[PDB]
């Protein structure tokens, strides 16, 4: 098994390192930069002798060294400094993108990959429009990140524990998120039955919503520097997935085919994970749930194509 | 930490193992057959080296060794073999079992304790009654079992990784046991959900439901021995839940109060467990599910008044 | 990848265990009774649930089920009864490895291949001779179980963890058994640098020896059963260090060719495991170290010629 | 248990994510800068949702949070960048320490405390001279860590695992550091049997030894960054053996009184650490390696010296 980490960035590095602790494959960390990725894969060799992990770990500069990967992770990108509008970062996010694109077609077109690079929603299509590689075999990370976030706010008020808190939250980050109360269990019992028991209110659970929407602002706002472990965690999960063919199930971007009225976009969904990729599912939405949704959808399509512009 | 296997059965040497392997405490193997637990440490600190362990594992036949554990596990007791109910039993494992609470009550009554002895939730009972322990400090394990097959076979059907599939079981084993289809989930979403989608139909969920109950019977008669690992993960994870103060959630023989209409007995109900004990609560449940779930206690209020008179 | 147990009993159901909680493949359980492999299929498959584990497990009793195996792991024999001789015992397990031989060789010819079945020394050998498999596919695990105990035994009059004590041991267990002083290190610390400070007598470390070549008989009388979790982990290690390419280091028994002065017999030696297989090395032995596993090899030569003809 | 990182930055955020990882204990992450350890304590507790781990995690600004914490790592310090020696801060990482030293002695003085900041052997002696906790329950990280590389070198080499390759290194960083080829074992064989055997030369254990010593500025003029992840690794190892009183055998600064010619200092030795603390042992050096070590020694002594003027 050979994971290649497109970006030796902090959370490229991270994803490297619970690749080892969790012994799912050797590494290759790729950078654009001279030296970074040789400099982490010295620290990640180190950090392998002491924890008693065996995998191979190279660092390279050099793209064909992506060569048969059977994992892509994309952290390649920028942040947005001082004096760059959104559309600025879309330009220079999605240029790598398209060229990252270009590189896993040539050198390791049966790759499993996983896009992270901001904003995630338009970056997963900007991908799969220029890479010519099946849409199975391409997702995004991000609703695992919001769903732990919710669940890990709800564990903490029924003074429960999250490990068995469970919950659909469609669409993206921040306002793009729809998240489903209905399908929303503690150990398989309902929220419901806890509002019911008065053991929280439906104004805490709007909180919790609202926190979950501006969690990722407000880590920037208190780290000047956004998240990075949970991300990671979120990554690695979804590659287990794909190599131990686990069919665990995840909210992720997943290019959905008809599913809830929506074809030929990826968009934050139901999907499981499996050797043969990230497939949707569909459920019964309300009305209701159903025009939010489409609403998120209707967003992501109009902002991937903006940026399709962007790009030239 | 001091953890106290009180029997170094197949269930006991697991729980150890698995124990050793999450690095939850240092062991007492304790039995009354001269050698057996000694033996069973000795394997035990050789698979500790190879795989890099290091607490302390003592084999023993004096049970006062278990003195001021912080984790008791009862699985002193005879197995049923096939042709077999679990409820037969109930003669000499009482004995047993009321022996056992009276040593764990001289020296170690501030322990956790988690029954393993069958009939599991009669056997719970009997230890309560001559440790005078308090109601929160004991529990049985079975409710986490059979949640687990029944899990399984459903993930099994709707072609998805059990990680994700939770369920409510209520009341005990075979017959005594009381899945609430409503309080099953799949990451969140109702089974009722997969049954609307035509995933699965609701004659397969009652056909899982009967696999669920004979269980313990098909593996006895297939293996020739009662299951011993799945049993010992589900112990495993009740102790790590009290040792590092989880409250995680579990289906679990506990002490009702008050809570689905039952007083003043052990039985599986709906738990957390946290390093105070375990602390019951009650869902809403119709009006058919807790007539089910009456009976159940009914038979084992029953079965426990017999297991006194016979003790 | 895929696992496949040839033997369901204590060790291959311990091995299953132990593969499941270090996600090292899908398992195949198997075994000529019917019904065992099955009951402990379904075990292992709710203790996944309950750990989160998601891998493939059958138990099964058709051999085809083998079919492209990664990785084979034999106990499938017997145990000596106290009618049976040493050769009755060499006869019945020796049919038994010739038969799983031809079977590998037809259902699984790629497959790495640890041997386990008594006597190991032999089995190993005898697996071999009717496989027509390639000799770095194949060994036999037994130097890591006395290299485990050994070391175990150091650390405790040391007063320090076994994590970083390392011995070689060449040969097989008890009498075949040759333990290297000159190769024993804590933490890179030569052993003899610990005598030198009186933390351990040579009358200490001849004692250890002994405890250690008699360690598989201790464990039968007290817990009236050999040794099963240690094996399990000792199996587990060498099938990690072959699926995932560590160049891991171990003894056990492999193929010499020329090294110890010694070509066309498997023994226990220092050897590697990569996803390639078993690969001796060859280290200078005073003469003295040489003869005595010189003696050792020609026990091993002449015990396998007599399972020869025996079969 | 309760863990406290004084100092939440790379190696700080890195041992509360492996100390998480390990269910070893809650942590406190402490910091002098508002905000940042709050927006890190977020991202771990999602990063634990997405794991499966139930442990408590306070961010804070208030250094009162470490009231009666069993474990103290303290990483609070400046790094040195390429073109910086260890020595050149040294003013003010003793001030910093100095004033954590007054600190952990006011509020959790039965703590065992493992000292992390930059020049590693003398802020461990300010940190024992202003806490005044026992010579035992105080420690610096470092030998691990120079070990770690010099084990992952000679395994690369002779194409083995690392394992079972175990050394002494005695001494601090760089030139401070004394290794010994004869306490240098392959799964208990000698390194001198590898070099009978011509699959390693004395020439390439030299070189071995020479990366080594540089691999801290190796890393920095590589990665931009300090090494994180192996540090962060040390540190945890060393936790876990003083929290589950497992006697692991290490070098890491500790105190000696006799040891090695050695008179009430703390540095770089062979030591190993229970739930009483870390326990120095003197090995037989030949004349070449005790000369090599008491220079090593000298120089340790010498710069405490000098920090304690520069803090004045
Ligand atoms: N999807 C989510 O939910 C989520 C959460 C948080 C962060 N993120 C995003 O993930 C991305 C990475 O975050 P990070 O903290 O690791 O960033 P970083 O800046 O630490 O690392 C990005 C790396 O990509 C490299 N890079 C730049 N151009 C490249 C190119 N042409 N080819 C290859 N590598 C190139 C940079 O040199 C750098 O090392 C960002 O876009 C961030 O916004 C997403
Ligand atoms: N193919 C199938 N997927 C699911 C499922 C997938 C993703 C989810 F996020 C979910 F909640 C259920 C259930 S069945
Ligand atoms: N005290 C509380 N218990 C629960 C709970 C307990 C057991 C269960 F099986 C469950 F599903 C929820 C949620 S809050
Ligand atoms: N095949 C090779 N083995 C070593 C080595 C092997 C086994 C041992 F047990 C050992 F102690 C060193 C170095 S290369
Ligand atoms: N008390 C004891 N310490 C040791 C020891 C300690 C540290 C080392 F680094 C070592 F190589 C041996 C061996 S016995
Ligand atoms: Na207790």
């Amino acid at each position: 098994t050979k994971i290649a980490l497109i970006g030796s960035g902090q959370i490229g590095a991270i994803v490297g390192e619970l690749c080892l602790l969790e012994n799912l494959g050797d590494l290759i960390l790729y950078d654009v930069v001279p030296g970074i990725p040789q400099g982490k894969a010295l620290d990640l060799k180190h950090f392998s002798t002491i924890l008693g992990v065996n995998r191979n770990i190279l660092g390279t500069n050099q793209i064909e060294d992506i060569k048969d990967a059977d994992i892509i992770v994309i952290t390649a990108g920028v942040q947005r400094k001082e004096g760059m509008t959104r559309e600025d970062l879309i330009g220079v996010n999605g240029k790598i993108m398209k060229s990252v694109a270009e590189s896993v077609k040539l050198h390791c077109s049966k790759a499993f990959v996983i896009c992270v690079s901001n904003p995630l929603d338009i970056m997963v299509n900007v991908f799969h429009k220029f890479s010519n590689l099946p849409h199975e075999k391409i997702c995004g990370m991000a609703g695992i990140l919001d769903t732990s976030r919710y669940c890990s706010l709800i564990a903490d008020k029924l003074k429960v524990s999250a490990e068995d808190v469970n919950a659909v939250i469609l669409g993206g980050h921040g306002d793009l998120m729809v998240p489903l109360q209905r399908y929303t269990s503690v150990n398989g019992v309902p929220l419901s039955e806890f509002v019911k028991k008065n053991m929280i209110s439906q104004n805490e659970i709007q909180e919790i919503i609202q926190k979950t929407r501006n969690m990722g602002a407000e880590i920037i706002k208190l780290a000047k520097a956004s998240a990075a472990f949970a991300p990671a965690a979120a990554i690695t999960k979804m590659i287990k997935s794909y190599l131990y063919n686990e069919n665990n199930l995840f909210t992720c971007a997943v290019y959905l085919n008809g599913h809830y009225n929506c074809s030929n976009l990826f968009v934050g969904s139901t999907a499981k994970i499996n050797n043969k990729g990230a497939h949707p599912v569909e459920f019964p939405l309300t009305k209701e749930e159903q025009d939010l949704y489409t609403e998120s959808i209707a967003s992501v399509q109009s902002n991937t194509q903006k940026a399709f512009d962007l790009i030239k």
